[PDB]
């Protein structure tokens, strides 16, 4: 069916793909 | 059927693909 | 069907797709 | 069918393709 | 069916998939 | 002031009140 | 000032109060 | 201030309170 | 200055408050 | 300050108070 498959009732997570995240602190 | 495949009854969380985030404080 | 599918009910949550995100806080 | 794909019943959420996003704080 | 499946009832966790997360602290 | 508050430079999001959402699908 | 404060500088989430969801699947 | 107080630079997610949420599946 | 206080740059994950979340599944 | 406090840089998960959630399979 797919590759990545995410199936609920009720869905209140984040989902990433593919994605750059980064955090400078100074 | 696809690559990334996300199915719920409710959503209410975020969905993220080929982004790039970022964050700098100072 | 698609690279990506995201099939819903109720859907509340917010969808980026190639998307540069910045926060900047002096 | 397409690339990307958004199949729901109510839609309530943003839906952001290409866009750049930014905010400054002083 | 998938390469990686997720089966939920309620779902509040983040999903990262492919991803580069970063953190730098001066 | 209020019993809520939104305070925002720029608003994309739906902001819903004493609302009765509902979906079936057969 | 409030019950509830939401400060954002772009903001693109939903915003429910005293709400009710639902959904169903046949 | 507040009792709740939810202050960013940029907000994707969504913001709930005194909601009811339910999915039904058969 | 509040009960609860969530201070971010970017924010994607949702926030609830005093709410019922349920998923029955036949 | 606050009873709570949540201080990040960039934010992906959900951030529950005074919920009750609850999940029944058949």
């Amino acid at each position: 069916l797919a590759n990545f498959l995410v199936h609920s009732g009720n869905n209140f997570g984040a989902i990433l793909s593919s994605t750059n995240v980064g955090s400078n602190t100074y």
